């Protein structure tokens, strides 16, 4: 960690927290990858059907969901390791 | 009875069971979140050398929390497929 | 609506906020569909010109605007609405 | 002032300025009815004080700033997008 | 003319100075970020084992780059200062 | 390193990228920094006066400011740590 500009040490408190986040974060991450492979299936039948539009969309939408899902774990993460915030 | 809000489709059972499913996963992990808010807090009440680290860390809990109800906002919307104007 | 965990019963005040928030929406949304039909209707013309990456990187923006678009209605409604928040 | 002082920034055209003022148009309509929401959660919570629903007042007061912050959010992409600034990356 | 631009105020040489800072370092991060991105897609293009790896961070450094441009507009809105009619 | 799910040890050629992320980050974040203690003072001056509510509006717009820098890094970080990825 040290070769880390701003990063500390590592604690037993923090290291069973970051992962009890990451865990639960990965389930819902999960279920978002689950939905996401339904969608495709569905739009991969039929690409001029009616549906397509929606399911590209939704696809979109489960894209943006993750990516939402990472930031929020990130955020989280960042509170409980407590790194060094220069600004 | 006929649809009142814009843009809104009726349910089906297989929608409601995904979005209770994606809810249900997100409040587990907000409640997480919303406990580790407490305890950051009952420190800071109770400070010391880290009460900035403290209400910096409150901070990012806050933001951590908004974009988890982002994620299922958008998540339960794409299984919902409302009509989608643009 | 009360299968959906949170949800609470419409009231005719909460459908004419709600409505009137998404209304404005549209007419927004409506406004970058058009530009975004406008760049990518460029974007046929001009094939492999010089602008291409330029419409392209407009087309994105605008993709980008559709998002934080949605996003800002979904926490108007949101508001008005009223969910249970448990966290 | 000039636009040529500030980096990246190109010269307007009346077809960008009409399209720019559009946006900006729709934007001020969505923000203004998203002022009016949040006063109104205000007066609400200024009458309510201790009572019941302070803490839905509260998280509606929350939640329609974030919305007002993303809305303008959505108005400086798609302004960008028509301005055309350069993109160094 | 700036005032064409409905909300939009007059510049001053301590607003121009102070967006250009915010710009120029900006811009230093973004060709930092741009540099990373040609790398790892040139190895994507010239590849193997870890192919999905680097298409996943070619998608996360173009998040990078766009919360990095929201970022200076935010700052530079703020310099300028606006109209802020809501 | 290895204590934290999805993590995956560190090289020096990853180090330094990280690293040279992070010095550029803060660069722009103490401007963003020095913007809102200039903005601060000049509205604790005279906080009645008719410029104090576009001098506030300035700090909370720096706050995002700061907000969307550091996620910026975060990703362009995690771009080069490449950790494990699950959905
Ligand atoms: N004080 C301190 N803070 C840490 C430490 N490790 C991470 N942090 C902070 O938490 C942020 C989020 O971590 P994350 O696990 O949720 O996402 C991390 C993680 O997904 C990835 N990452 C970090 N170290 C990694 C590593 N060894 N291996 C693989 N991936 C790694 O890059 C993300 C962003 O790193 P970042 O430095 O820019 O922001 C950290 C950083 O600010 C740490 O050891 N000490
Ligand atoms: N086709 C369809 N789509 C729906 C339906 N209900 C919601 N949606 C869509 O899913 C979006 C996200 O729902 P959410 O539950 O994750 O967050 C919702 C939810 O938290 C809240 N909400 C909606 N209806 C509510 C209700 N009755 N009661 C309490 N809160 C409610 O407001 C949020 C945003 O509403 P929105 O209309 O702008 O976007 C919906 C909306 O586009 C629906 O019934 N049919
Ligand atoms: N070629 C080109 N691109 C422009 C020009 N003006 C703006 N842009 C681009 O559009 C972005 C968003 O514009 P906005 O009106 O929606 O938000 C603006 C606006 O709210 C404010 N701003 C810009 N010029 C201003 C000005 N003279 N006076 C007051 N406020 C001003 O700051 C934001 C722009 O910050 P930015 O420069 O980082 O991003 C611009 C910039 O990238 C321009 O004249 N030419
Ligand atoms: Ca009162
Ligand atoms: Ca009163
Ligand atoms: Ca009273
Ligand atoms: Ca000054």
């Amino acid at each position: 960690i040290e070769d880390i500009k701003g990063y500390k040490p590592h604690t037993e408190e923090k290291i069973g927290k970051v992962n009890a986040i990451k865990d639960a974060e990965v389930r819902l991450g999960l279920i978002f990858d689950a939905l996401y492979d339904e969608f495709w299936e569905a739009l991969d039948n039929c690409e001029d059907c009616e549906f397509a539009k929606n399911y590209a969309e939704s696809l979109d939408q489960l894209t943006i969901a993750k990516t939402k899902l990472k930031e929020a774990s990130m955020w989280a993460c960042r509170a409980v390791f407590q790194p060094e915030e220069k600004y």
